[PDB]
């Protein structure tokens, strides 16, 4: 498995040009006022992926956040409304063309209430995410190999996942709300940052 | 004065909506729309008169009131309009899609307390009392009882000056945008609850 | 105004129930019906006039009112019957098999509030004052009260009343053969209670 | 060697169901029968061997199988039969009258234990393990998912059995009975918005 | 009005104490006998008067007080006993073992409500209106003011009279020797808190 | 070896029984004394050996049986007593008054936990591996399984040795006088759940 | 009602009224949530009857006289549940004081027989006095304060001193002065703790 | 596999912490100080040996390990040191003020997972398996077993690099003037747990 380990940023954009990229983040924690960004994976699809590491006030990751705001690729996430809050508040950049397998997974995956990236990926694809190195030191100066196989491989299968949950919605004929929830996502994660993270703002009460 | 226009199935004409934000509110059996039906549905302009529809059962259209929830140019202004938006759409078949919510507008601003029912916002924001007393009624009564009549038409009459109050509101502290990207899931966040996700947030982690 | 007449075990007679349909009461020392005895039986025609019947300690028959509760061509009507007929078949050995109940109809119409307490029934439909302040009181005690004869039969003055209501919204509503179905059951729901599974929803999954 | 029949549709005829009694089990989307389509039906006389019928989205009619939900000389045995009443009936738009619980049967019988479910049931009354390891819409099911959907078939019988032995033994026959003849009912219940109600409850 | 006599430390004599039965009560800086102590000690013999006698912080005797406690031959009346015998036992040292608590009484016999603080028996048993306003405030200050002294005082006034109903009660629906084994029990319960299992109930399966 | 005596009904007489104390232990339907009948009773006098006893359904003597548990020269010693008295006294009629529970006292003693079961303390103080496996079976049955009547005789095989242990920690942490104190009491809370006060802490201020 | 009130805006013209021991101090803000809902008010009297209230503006980052008094190590600051006016003082300024007093802290080391610590309460009890909490909610931002707000704002410190003296004595009584002056230390930090990120996390407890 | 000195009631000397700091656990009979008292104390220098202190029931006097314990040129290093300074001051009278927790560096340091026990620090920061078999097991034996010994050496075995590794994080993100403060109030959170305020937050709103 191709892992190409970066500081700072890509070094340029030749494995990017193309339709929809799998977009992840490591941190030290859920909340991005306090807990920093620590690393980016990203994936074409093609099986490799690019692990970015994040130094401690990076400002700027020009490659990286161009990829974020070009609106004709499509980044795909599991569960965006995290890794959109940190990437915005960290680079001021909020990406608004999105796919989240998890929004997708609770709109199709109408038989279980087991939606996290490791079951959807167990059921749908017979692929067997190890989640041991989540809680690990993701500040470090240097990764370990485990941490950086670990990142890797959250992105490696995004695109796999996005096809079949795209099969799903159409069959079940949730598409037009699938795209509703993914066009408000990068805001659900605004409201995140400016405050509102404890709050379903549709909520009666 | 309290000029209220009460209707059987529909408005006459739109003559009193020739305008670009109309206030709207229902009465129902119940919340559950696939189970309790809608009974009345509440007009305003906001010029302190009120139209009054009584929604019989089984009715499946309503022209006149379905165009005025189909123009894009008129704002529909709602408190809690997820709803309003379920059971106008499940009924008639049509989702409006310009919409106001002063219940969300409340939740963006009036940072201060969790309270943001419409009773409670009327009392702070314009100290007018709403009496929620007829709340609880049967709403599918073939001839509504005045006090009834006045409750209904009471839930829209204010809504207008509330969304006057949260726009300032909005603004002066630059959450603009943010209220707009929400007006603009409303109507598909009344779809989810329709399709069966009324009791999930699509948006939460688990 | 209202005649209430008190007797001692029994009714003298049934000479004032030639009806079709009878509405039954009971008080006790509590909701446990092995532990907290019945105390007190009231019957009510629909004529504005109550039976109030003190039962003693131990007493295992009372003929005329047995009769009564045994009589299928009699609907007896209950507010929450699921209570009563526990604790009259386990005092006299006798489950009566026609009736009504309010509560169960009230959760089947009344779908717009979730207070379906005879108190809050009988306010919003009759626009009645059922004072609550003497079921909480020592319904064994020899002699009973005024207020307590008094509460007593209020809550039985009203029932008729309260199922003509329901039984226009259950026909409204579509929902006759449900409501039937439920009063089928809930002689055997009460004796389910009284054999050991109170606490139990014998039809939930879990 | 359990033999396992598969079909598009519907049952191609009754041959197999001239019986007093028949296992019935469903497999969903999910537990919600106004968004969850349903999905497999499955069938067995207790002959040891299970007829899983594969429903189609959309579809109206399903002639021989609903002949048999609605023929009341056949009781109808589930385990947990208010949710398959309430997605049969949602479906085909036929209530059955004549049914058998297995779950309520437990309930009123395995007063000993907490754990009511099939698989509790099956390992404790006739020493089989159930396996409850999927998307029931998938155009051909799976090997797994086709053994899967017949086991929950092929045990009713005996089980039922084992109960009314229990049921009997207690002294709860007629409080049995009265519990399914009012299940459908509680099923329509559901269907018509009381699916979160205990409608006997005070409050 | 009501004769209180207060008094500092202790009781001059026990020339008022030559009875049966008497009613306790105490005031303190809180439930945690370890952490806030004993500030009042109430006494009555049901004639109408109370005692009010100011504990000071470290006062470790009472000689007359704690004579009356320890005394076989005469029954403390307590509502809620196993607070008082706690903080009791705590400060001075003696545990008092012939009892009789107005609360393990209440649960007991008044099956039909789940309300048995004081103020609500009092109000349903003499149709006495105990005012719980001074319940939380400074105990342990130098001078009581009269709210306190009268409200200390009526937490004893009518403990014989309670005690007086139960017994009836207690007799009439057999469960006298149920309520004696309570009582024999509670000087322990209360030493079990004082020990360090006040959180635990010690006969609960879990 | 651990030799197993398995009688229908009751002891065929006393002479293995002749001893201070005795272990007991018994087998049901369920929790619920008024619903699940007492099916096997268990007793061992400590020496590894163990009888095992079925009561049929609806039997009402048990002459060896109940007089070993009336006997106040005999310790019955129970795990979680409180349970075993209230079926046994439910069921026969008699209810111990001498007895030991070694919940009561690992709740008195092991203080460093919260895991007080039968399985948890054998673990810990015998090293000994119980299986509860056979706790939920049908002990209705005709004929016992060689598991069920090997698990129903585990149960009280080694209740004198725990004795013997919490005795030990009750000695050394001062608690004995406490301990024995709930033992008086166990009969009368038993007492208490057959009476209706099962779910009720009648020591708990609310 | 009508105490001396003197509504400033942005800061106060000096420091003449407060060469004290001690000051009284409150806020008014949109919330909660310092990072979202802003300093829209400060309070302050010196105990003397009188009170100042202070308009802050929005996006407003100094107070030089108010912060030369939240500074000064010779100058107890006074609150009511401290724990939230040190945050979004310490958030809109930058400047955190150190010397403080807190009577929620104090009537929860002291008032050991209720579980009522909120200010209306202890008013009530210690004070016979009524705190009319009826415009605690209302729009503290707006231009022009009202004359029922500006008297809210004001009586929320007019008793901070005499509730202070009270508690005082209180700790002295039940011997627990050193308690509470080691609670009172930590207070600053424990204010740091909820900007940096604790705020929904007792750091002392097992989980 | 570690030298491990076991000792009765203190330290022979102070020959072992002529030291900057020191790691530092107990053993109790649980978690209530005032119940269950201090049954080990453990103690290390950081170089792979421990020393384990069998405390007496009723002891008094630990000379040498308590001037360990008072002199404010050694930090004590716990984890969960508000747990050991309560029962170590409340044994022996005196209260450590230079103290190192790492459980609230875990909590100010570990941000990405919500497990701060010292299993689990272990297991992530240094890859060591702390076995917690004999917590539940009696600590107040007069002879303890190596399997207790062992273990109760294993914990502060590991103290000093848990602490060189939290000094490290802290530093990095910019907490050590927070943690600092945090170890300055902790012995007065012990005294507060201690003197009564064990359930509560002292610095919540409510
Ligand atoms: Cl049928
Ligand atoms: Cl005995
Ligand atoms: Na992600
Ligand atoms: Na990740
Ligand atoms: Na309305
Ligand atoms: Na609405
Ligand atoms: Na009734
Ligand atoms: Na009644
Ligand atoms: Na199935
Ligand atoms: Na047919
Ligand atoms: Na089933
Ligand atoms: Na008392
Ligand atoms: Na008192
Ligand atoms: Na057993
Ligand atoms: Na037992
Ligand atoms: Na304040
Ligand atoms: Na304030
Ligand atoms: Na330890
Ligand atoms: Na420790």
């Amino acid at each position: 498995t191709e892992i190409r380990v970066h500081q700072g940023d890509l070094p340029n954009l030749d494995n990017y040009r193309i339709d929809a990229v799998a977009v992840d983040t490591e941190t030290l924690g859920l909340q991005p006022h306090r807990d920093r960004l620590c690393v980016v994976q990203l994936s074409s699809g093609d099986g490799t992926a690019d692990v970015i590491q994040i130094a401690k006030g990076q400002k700027s990751a020009p490659n990286l956040v161009r990829l974020l705001s070009d609106r004709d690729i499509t980044k795909i996430f599991h569960f965006g409304r995290f890794d959109l809050a940190i990437l915005a508040h960290t680079f001021g950049v909020m990406p608004d063309v999105v796919f989240c397998t998890k929004i997708a997974s609770k709109l199709t995956r109408t038989y279980t209430d087991r939606h996290g990236l490791k079951e959807i990926c167990g059921e749908l694809l017979n692929v067997n995410i190890s989640k041991q190195q989540q809680s690990s030191d993701w500040a470090a100066e240097t990764l370990s190999r485990a941490q950086i196989e670990y990142a890797a491989s959250d992105v490696l299968y995004l695109h796999r996942l996005k096809d079949i949950f795209e099969e799903r919605l159409k069959r079940e004929e949730r598409e037009s709300v699938a795209k509703a929830c993914f066009q408000f996502l990068p805001m659900r994660a605004n409201l995140d940052l400016l405050g509102w993270s404890e709050i379903d703002i549709f909520a009666h009460s």
